[PDB]
C-alpha cells in the first residue's frame, strides 16, 4: 500500500470519521483507522462495532493497492501538524506506515487491516433524500428532549419517522417531549425508527452547511446517511417509543402569547431562587398578565410580573423551570405560544409564527 | 441599609470581587459577599480569608447607611439577569434584603456584617506604581513556568522582586524556569515576595487595560494592589524560592537562531511520537543545522529536519518537549535563541530580539 495526498485532502475525511472522545476501546484496534487503497480511492474507515464512519478520497497521484490500521489520534496530529499544502507520503515498511512531506518523518505501528472488524452488509427498506439544513433543523429541535442514561434506553435516543412528505423526530424523557416535523417533497412511506444518542451525535457532526445533500437509507436493524464522499451507518434502537399524539394535551383552551426573549429573562430569573434539586416556579395567568414565582427551602423569593396576550379563565400552575428554559431556548424566534388547560394537564409551547415544533411539559404539585 | 444604582454601575464592581469559581468556602457566610453603605459610597468585599477584594462605588442616588451579607453568585446572577439599563433599589429588611428593578423582585437571605471576618490592617513596607501592561507582561512571561498543586507550596506561587529600577518575576516547578525583568522608573529598595497562585490570578484579572496605573504596596506578610476604585490584597508564602541566578547555565555559549514558528511545529510533529509521560525528545545541533527525534515505547519515531542559525560545535541533548513548547509558546516572537553548554547542562531560551525574559530547561538522559 502506497499514497501520497495532500494535506488539504486528508484533513477533512480524517476528522470526519474520527468518531467522539471515549476510550479506552474494548479491542486495541479500534482505536486505529483502517486504510485502504483500491481501484484509485483511499477509504479510511473509524468504528465502535456499532456505528462506522466511512471517507472516500480519489488519489491523483501515484498509488499502490493494499490496507493497513494506524493509531488514527496520532495519524490525524501528524497530518494537522503539517505545514499547509504539505504532501504526506505513506508507504509500509514491515509492520509500520511511514509518513513523510519534506524532512520530516515519521513511523506508526500498525495492526493488520485483515484484523479490523468489517460489520455486515444489510439492505436498505426505506430511502429518501433532504438538504442539510433540514436534518440540522430537525435534530436540534428535539436533541435536549431526549433522556440521560436512562435504563430504558430506547428514551435516550431520537425517533425518525416519515409520514406523508415529512420527516419528524421525536425526543422525549418522561416528563417533558419534542416533536419536529418538516416537508421533503417525495412521497415516503409510514416507518419509524429510533437512533441513538451517539448516532444522533455523528448525524449533527457529518453536516459541513454546504451545499450538498443529505441521502439516508433505513434498514431493519441500521441506518445510513451519505453526505458528498463520506458515509455514516448505525444501529438502530430497540423497543417502542412513546407516541408523540397521545402527549400532545387532547384540546387547550387558553392560549398565551408572549415575547420569547421577555418570557425566557423573566424565567432565567425567578430561576435564580428556585428550589435546587426540584426547581419549581408558579405561573398566575389573568388579563394580559403573566406573574411567574418561585421560592426555595431558605425562603427566599422571586417574583416576575409580564404583560402578555391573555384574554383566557384565570388559573395557576407550576413547572420545572428548567423544562421551560429548555424550551424557549430552542425555540428561536420572536413570539411564543402557551397552550395550557388546566393546573393538572400539560402545556404545550410554540413557536406564535409556526407549528413545524411543538413542545409539551407537564406540570407539577405546588 | 438602602441604596439604588443603576445596573451597568452595579455590574463591574460585583464582577470584580467575584473571585474564582469553584469555591469550597472555610466558613459558610464566605460565600457572602459584604455590602456596606458608608459616607455616599457602597462598598462591596470578597474574602476566602487569605485575600481580598473590595470595589467601592459612589452613590448619586438616595441610599441609607448600614452593612449586610447575601449570597455572592445569586445576587451577581439577579443583577446580571436584568435587563440592559434597568435600576436595581436595595434595600435591608431584617433576616432578608430586597433587590427590586421594575416588576422583577428578589428576597435574598442575609447573614451579619458583624459575622464577616475582617481581615487585620497591616503596614506597608514597600510601595510603588507601575502600568498596567508592565504587570501584564510580568506575569503572562512568567506564569506557565508556576508548578501544579506541588506539595512545595512556594512553587505554586510567582515570586515579585524588586531590585534597582527593575520588577521582576520569577516562576518554577524546579524542572524549568522563567524569569522576566522590566524596568519601571522608580528606585527600589531590594526585596522579593511570594505571591500565591490564587492571588497571581486577580492580579492579573484586576488589570482592565485602561490608563489607570497599578499601585502596589508590600507588607511583611501581604500584598495589595489598587487600580481605579478596586483593591485587591492577599497574603504572601512563605518558603524559600529558588534564586534564577543559580538556575540560569553560567556560560551558554553555544547560541542556536531559529524562526519561532518552525521550531515550534517542529517540536510540535515530534511531540506526537514522544514517550506519553517523560515527553523526551533529542536534539542534535550542526552547522546551520538542527535535527529533532522523539520516540516512545513501542518504538515510533518522529524525525524533523530543520535550517537554523548556528555555527558553534556539534553536540546532542534531551529535553522534555512539553517545556520546550511551553517556552515557545509563551515567546510570541519571530525569532528565538537557544542557549546551549552541552549534553548534561540546562538550555537557555530567549526571544532573540529581546534579553527581558529568559527561561530555562534542564537536560533529560535519553
Ligand atoms: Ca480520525
Ligand atoms: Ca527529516
Ligand atoms: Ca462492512
Ligand atoms: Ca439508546
Ligand atoms: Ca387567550
Ligand atoms: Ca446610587
Ligand atoms: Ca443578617
Ligand atoms: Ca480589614
Ligand atoms: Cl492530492
Ligand atoms: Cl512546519
Ligand atoms: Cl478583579
Ligand atoms: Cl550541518
Amino acid at each position: 500500500m502506497k499514497f501520497t495526498v495532500e494535506r488539504e485532502h486528508l484533513l477533512k475525511p480524517l476528522q470526519q470519521v474520527s468518531g467522539p472522545l471515549g476510550g479506552r476501546p474494548t479491542l486495541p484496534i479500534l482505536g486505529n483507522l483502517l486504510l485502504q487503497v483500491a481501484d484509485g480511492t483511499l477509504s479510511l474507515t473509524g468504528t465502535d462495532l456499532e456505528m462506522e464512519m466511512v471517507a472516500r478520497v480519489a488519489l491523483v497521484q501515484p498509488h499502490e493497492p493494499g490496507a493497513t490500521t494506524v493509531p488514527a489520534r496520532k495519524f490525524f496530529d501528524i497530518c494537522r501538524g503539517l505545514p499547509e499544502g504539505a504532501e504526506i507520503a505513506v508507504q509500509l515498511e514491515g509492520e509500520r506506515m511511514l509518513v513523510r512531506s519534506g524532512r520530516s518523518r515519521f513511523s506508526l505501528s500498525t495492526l493488520p487491516a485483515a484484523d479490523f472488524p468489517n460489520l455486515d452488509d444489510w439492505q436498505s427498506e426505506v430511502e429518501f433524500t433532504l438538504p442539510q439544513a433540514t436534518m440540522k433543523r430537525l435534530i436540534e429541535a428535539t436533541q435536549f428532549s431526549m433522556a440521560h442514561q436512562d435504563v430504558r434506553y430506547y428514551l435516550n435516543g431520537m425517533l425518525f419517522e416519515t409520514e406523508g412528505e415529512e420527516l419528524r423526530t421525536v425526543a422525549t424523557d418522561g416528563h417533558r417531549l419534542a416533536v419536529c416535523s418538516m416537508p421533503i417533497g417525495q412521497s415516503l412511506p409510514s416507518h419509524s425508527v429510533i437512533v441513538p444518542r451517539k448516532g444522533v451525535i455523528e448525524l449533527m457532526r457529518m453536516l459541513d452547511g454546504g451545499d450538498n445533500p443529505l441521502r439516508v437509507q433505513i434498514g431493519s436493524n441500521n441506518i445510513r446517511a451519505h453526505v458528498g464522499d463520506f458515509i455514516f451507518t448505525s444501529k438502530l434502537v430497540d423497543g417502542r417509543f412513546p407516541d408523540y399524539r397521545r402527549v400532545l394535551p387532547k384540546n387547550p383552551d387558553k392560549h398565551l402569547e408572549a415575547g420569547c426573549d421577555l418570557l425566557k429573562q423573566a424565567f432565567a430569573r425567578a430561576a435564580i431562587l428556585s428550589n435546587e434539586k426540584f426547581r419549581g416556579v408558579r405561573l398566575y395567568v389573568s388579563e394580559n398578565q403573566l406573574k411567574i414565582t418561585a421560592n426555595n427551602p431558605e425562603q427566599e423569593e422571586a417574583e416576575e410580573i409580564l404583560d402578555v396576550t391573555y384574554s383566557g379563565a384565570e388559573m395557576e400552575i407550576g413547572f420545572n423551570v428548567s423544562y421551560v428554559l429548555d424550551v424557549l431556548n430552542a425555540l428561536k424566534c420572536e413570539n411564543v405560544r402557551m397552550m395550557l388547560t388546566d393546573s393538572v394537564s400539560s402545556v404545550q409551547i410554540e413557536d406564535a409564527a409556526s407549528q413545524s415544533a411543538a413542545y409539551v411539559v407537564m406540570p407539577m404539585r405546588l
